[PDB]
């Protein structure tokens, strides 16, 4: 037997349930900007303790498990990912992950070891990055047209979301400056799986 604060014990969700968030499959980026949004206009905690989370790498292949679009035990391999962490008041982190089958929202610890896993085991190029933007510098600055989700023909390659393209006055798709993990674009800081365990973990 060990004794193990408690302040995360009775951690009240940031987010409505999940049922409930906006949605889109394949616009993670979009959903976790409407939480962002959600957060800010509602009065139970500040966007300055939240970061939206690109997952990703210069291959622009990451496997992550416990992925709603793949139920079992094997990965998805998206492009990119995008998750919302929140920094609670006594310094535990929670993952916002409207596509994962762990808990909505997620400890911060269990989300890394069970759906990210650890990196010692992948071959180096599949291996994860993250680009952690504080949110309210994401609500200022993140624009995306989805001129990504069409193809050559204009097409949606998936159903787009029900409300106009997110723009800003500087811009109107900046997209690929949040997928990157080049540290010379974009915002926010870009971390290693090591790099982000250390900043974000208990």
């Amino acid at each position: 037997q060990n004794m193990e604060g408690p302040a995360a014990v009775h951690y009240q969700p940031a987010s409505p349930p999940r049922d409930a968030c906006v949605y889109s499959s394949c616009y993670s980026e979009e959903n976790v900007w409407k939480l962002c949004e959600y957060i800010k206009n509602h009065d139970q905690y500040p966007l300055e303790e939240c970061y939206a989370v690109f997952i990703s790498n210069e291959r622009k292949m990451i496997p992550i498990w416990k992925q709603q679009a793949r139920p079992g035990d094997g990965p998805v391999i998206w492009d990119y990912h995008v998750v919302l962490l929140h920094v609670s008041s006594g310094g535990q982190s929670f993952i916002y992950d409207l596509d994962t089958v762990l808990p909505f929202p997620c400890l911060f610890d269990t989300y890394v070891e069970d759906a990210i896993k650890s990196d010692d085991d992948i071959h180096p190029q599949f291996r994860r990055k993250f680009r952690v933007i504080c949110a309210d510098s994401y609500l200022k600055n993140f624009a995306s047209d989805r001129s990504h989700m069409k193809d050559s023909s204009g097409n949606w390659r998936e159903p787009p979301p029900p409300y106009p393209c997110i723009e800003t006055g500087d811009s109107k798709m900046n997209l690929n400056d949040f997928i990157s993990m080049d540290p010379k674009v974009g915002w926010g800081a870009v971390y290693t799986l090591s790099e982000f365990t250390h900043r974000f973990g208990s």
